């Protein structure tokens, strides 16, 4: 079924609305990029003041704080990567909003006590983006994210993991092993994320049309 | 071997030709991002009104029949999902023409009496792309691909399925096991796409041209 | 830590900056799209008349000279495709420089005796760009790329080669597998490619710099 109540400008249009989408598609690829290597002004360079991100080894972090811990886990040898899949927008010109549509793969490569392994979970990075209107510059308020598929990737084509049924259960279908191999690091993982189906897959896509009608959105789902 | 017989606009150019290829290219990045989320009326936005597509699982279907088998295939479990893989068009800019080339990997999920698999298909989509004169739009007319490669994909990353190689030979040497697996779900699977080399490989390049050069296409391969 | 000295245009930007930035994504792309597809008139059109270029298995070359070798290892049933994992740019725009970093996985199809088997390098390319000054056309004179992440891909999901510990010992971390695979068709690896980390890493970035401040860059790295 269709997800969306109505349509925005999302292909062609004014050349002011192309460029608008191309400028919102760089964001979103900001995260890949920038985050990967560590580029940390360049990656700071895409929200606003006050943005908040959302990620399964985080829950909701001010994107300061998030800069913080993800140098702490880098520190500490996290191997977190991102293959960028395919990008589009959904512009909204009177409003000044935008939804940046980013799919992509998530490929965390970790250890088992030593047997290499990537996890990649395929997913759809959601960016909820604002114009300034003095400047016309976009900047990314929210980014949270779909989870949709997840494997266990042997890195020497031989040799992989085990995880038993009840380790995996507590997980939402979509990142069980994304999930379960991130718990094992330590990191509490935030079970109330939106996956292809259900309950917070409809309220994504309502939080998605109430940011691009312009009102305040709510992504905080846990209060 | 270069298969193209001449050049068309496809990088620098003057503003009009770069954001005419950019609007193309956001038309190809549809399909996956589209699709993948049953936005359908995004979906359908991305072509003309008399619109063809092509598949492995669908042969040649109107654009607005695919819809409907799309849906009931999703309705019965299919879980096909796509990555975009690199994007590129061929711009021909006196006949309002264009050829968009966008790198895939079909990923289709697949369970087998349970294991869990995904098969892997590494495929180049070919959007034949015409601009509207009144209005400007570009807007899809034909949808075919080339297929490169397959794999099976573990998803515990320890169980697999088997096929025999009685099962595989029908398929022509690009999609041979994405043939073999959708098959097994009762489709009937088109083997005249063309692949990385041979007389369909030439015969798209052809029709490719020929779209390119303002003319009617030939991409009924069966008739 | 971040490794980047200073900023450039990478986002937002007036619609000069942002068409000059979607110039050079397309003859980043243009990498993967043209060599996959042999289309060799696209592919030369990307580069400045005295380009050059580097990879594992070729060492640097002049294009032209990189063009023959590639041509004649496809003859000889070499397969290596691109998978293209998110594109951007840095634009110094009086100095009519950009660089290009591409992030992608190099997916090389291999055979032992058969079992079939693929290497997967996620990697990042970085095109040095310049703007024709009369034309405003981007060229690339050099690409180099960082080497993340390598790994042995099944093609069956059952079988798959084995690498001694001596065999991949000499290769950097980042393209071990790659190197070893590539090492047994007889091609002699550069190991002097930068990776994740430590002196090439930072020696890339300086060279990255310097391009973007104007200055001729030295990317020979064996003399
Ligand atoms: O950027 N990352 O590191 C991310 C982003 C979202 C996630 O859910 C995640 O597990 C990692
Ligand atoms: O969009 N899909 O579902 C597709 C498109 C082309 C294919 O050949 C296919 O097997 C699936
Ligand atoms: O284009 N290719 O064939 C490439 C480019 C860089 C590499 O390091 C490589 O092994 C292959
Ligand atoms: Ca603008
Ligand atoms: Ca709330
Ligand atoms: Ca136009
Ligand atoms: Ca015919
Ligand atoms: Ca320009
Ligand atoms: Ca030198
Ligand atoms: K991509």
């Amino acid at each position: 079924l269709d997800p969306h109540s109505k349509c925005y400008s999302h292909i062609n249009g004014s050349a002011e609305e192309l460029l608008d989408r191309l400028a919102v598609s760089e964001l979103c690829k900001g995260w890949p990029v920038y985050r990967d290597a560590s580029e940390w002004k360049n990656y700071r360079s895409l929200f606003t003041e006050d943005a908040t991100v959302w990620t399964t080894w985080s829950g909701p972090r001010p994107v300061d704080e998030f800069i913080t811990i993800s140098k702490a886990g880098k520190e500490q040898g996290v191997f977190i990567m991102h293959r960028e899949c395919g990008t589009l927008v959904e512009l909204s010109p009177q409003q000044g909003r935008a939804i940046g549509k980013m799919k992509a793969t998530i490929t965390q490569r970790f250890s088992f006590p030593a047997i290499e392994f990537d996890v990649d979970c395929d997913c759809r990075f959601i960016f909820f983006c604002e114009k300034d209107t003095a400047s016309g510059a976009w900047k990314a308020k929210y980014v949270k994210l779909f989870y949709e598929k997840d494997k266990v990737v042997s890195v020497d084509g031989h040799q992989a993991p085990k995880f038993t049924k009840d380790e995996l259960a507590k997980y939402p279908q979509g990142y069980r092993y994304l999930g379960a191999a991130q718990a094992r690091l330590g990191y509490d993982i935030d079970l109330q994320l939106p996956t292809s189906s259900g309950q917070l897959w409809d309220r994504m896509y309502g939080e998605m049309e109430n940011w691009l009608g312009g009102n305040k959105v709510d992504l905080f789902w846990e209060h």
